[PDB]
């Protein structure tokens, strides 16, 4: 197969980072999965894995070793590889995990390690602060537990796999996607924070809010 392209690191504002891993899927080629890192004064956050322990254990070293601003923390967007699939390395490196208690019970059942801590958001359109960021729960769509996390002051809204790249009409994996109500959970991202101007999806490039716009129409029902 075709060589596994190496993780990337790009700054997108003040003290946000996105980290950009790479898997080769056969018989294709590599897919990109995005997170980001977010500066907390001398300390920061991770915004979910990359695809494995070593990807994962790399941008660890990143955050301690050239933002000097080690990872305190990281919240995991759903239960998937892409998003899930270092939490290995994050627990050996010292890093408090936090998802919902949903993508906790769906990361035991589809093999993956469940985070530390519990996020107490399980209700469509709750909301709540978590170092500096809002996390929302918008409803089920690409994945049942899929939450989005906005970081206000550079106005970023990271849309994780809920958000398709670019001007995509292909859903993706939609194994584990409530089709039904995906439109809806991406028009409630948008409406909970409307001053957002760069969307970050987790298998494309940074965006404006056309790629809000974009998903909610390719996967309407
Ligand atoms: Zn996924
Ligand atoms: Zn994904």
């Amino acid at each position: 197969g075709v060589a596994e392209k190496p993780v990337e690191f790009v700054k997108l504002g003040t003290g946000v980072w996105m980290h950009t891993g790479y898997k080769v899927v056969p018989p294709w080629g590599n897919i990109r999965t995005n997170g980001l890192i977010i500066e907390r004064g001398d300390y920061s956050v991770l915004v979910d894995t990359a695809w494995n322990d070593a990807q994962t254990a790399e941008i660890v070293a990143w955050a301690k070793d050239t933002l000097q601003k080690p990872i305190r923390a990281s919240i995991h967007t759903h239960a998937h590889s892409d998003k899930m699939g270092g939490m290995d390395a994050l627990h050996m490196l010292g890093v408090e995990t936090f998802a919902t208690d949903l993508t906790n019970r769906l990361a035991i059942e589809r093999g993956l390690m469940p985070a530390k801590n519990v996020l107490n958001i399980s209700e469509i359109g709750s909301q709540i602060e978590w170092e500096g960021l809002t996390i929302l729960y918008p409803g089920g769509g690409h994945s049942e537990d899929n939450i989005v996390v906005n970081e206000g002051v550079n106005n970023i809204l990271f849309g994780g796999c809920m958000i398709r790249p670019g001007m995509t009409t292909s859903l993706g994996n939609i194994d584990d996607a409530n089709l039904g109500y995906w439109s809806k959970a991406v028009e409630n991202a948008a409406n909970a924070f409307p001053d957002s101007q760069i969307v970050i999806p987790s298998h494309g490039k940074p965006a404006g809010r056309e790629i809000l716009k974009n998903t909610a129409y390719i996967t309407r029902p």
